[PDB]
């Protein structure tokens, strides 16, 4: 219940409105973590340091990280952010789950990353799932041949455990749809 309030709030924080709350996220989107929890305290005031560890340490998706004394989104950013994960050189399918109604535009425009920076797709089928069933509930899954982004100059990154970036995916790159 507050968990999940405040870990939405702190999504909200990281990934798109921080000059909000008076926050200046750096060129690789941290903030300092006292910031953060200061942030969080004008909304929910019984909110402490401890709390919002524990929601980073038990994150079930890896949505944030912790280098010490600072805190940032891991993906998902609406605003420009210079992010150090690693390439995913091993997967050969990759995926991403969309309402059914978004299809026809995606066959001709491929995935674009729409309001925020990057397309996200996942390594799991069920997570791109359930991804797509946030905006509604006939869901397609698409599959994605990831040799086809890299050998188009698209290289594939490791922001979670299973989520993955990219700048975009071309039409020809969608192997099927689900
Ligand atoms: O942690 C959450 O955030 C990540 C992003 O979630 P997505 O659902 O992948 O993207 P989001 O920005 O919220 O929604 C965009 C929406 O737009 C659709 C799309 C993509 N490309 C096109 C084109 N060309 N035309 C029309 N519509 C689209 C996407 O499929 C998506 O539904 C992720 O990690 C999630 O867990």
């Amino acid at each position: 219940p507050e968990r999940k309030r405040v870990s939405k709030l702190m999504a909200y924080i990281l990934r798109h409105s921080p000059e909000e709350f008076g926050l200046r996220p750096d060129v690789e989107g941290f903030v300092s973590l006292n910031e953060l929890v200061n942030a969080l305290k004008t909304v929910y005031p019984e909110v402490t340091e401890e709390f919002v560890r524990e929601i980073v340490e038990n994150d079930p998706a890896g949505r944030y990280e912790i280098r010490g004394d600072r805190i940032r989104a891991r993906y998902g950013h609406s605003f420009p952010v210079s992010l150090d994960h690693e390439e995913d050189t091993e997967s050969r399918f990759l995926y991403h789950g969309t309402p059914r109604r978004n299809l026809p535009s995606i066959l001709k425009e491929g995935l674009k990353p729409m309001k925020r920076q990057y397309v996200h797709v996942s390594t799991d089928k069920i997570e791109a799932l359930e991804t797509g069933r946030r905006h509604g509930r006939e869901v397609v899954l698409l599959v994605i041949d990831a040799e086809c982004l890299r050998k188009r100059g698209f290289k594939i990154y490791k922001a979670g455990k299973n989520v993955r970036i990219v700048e975009r995916v071309p039409p020809d790159c969608i192997t099927l749809a689900v």
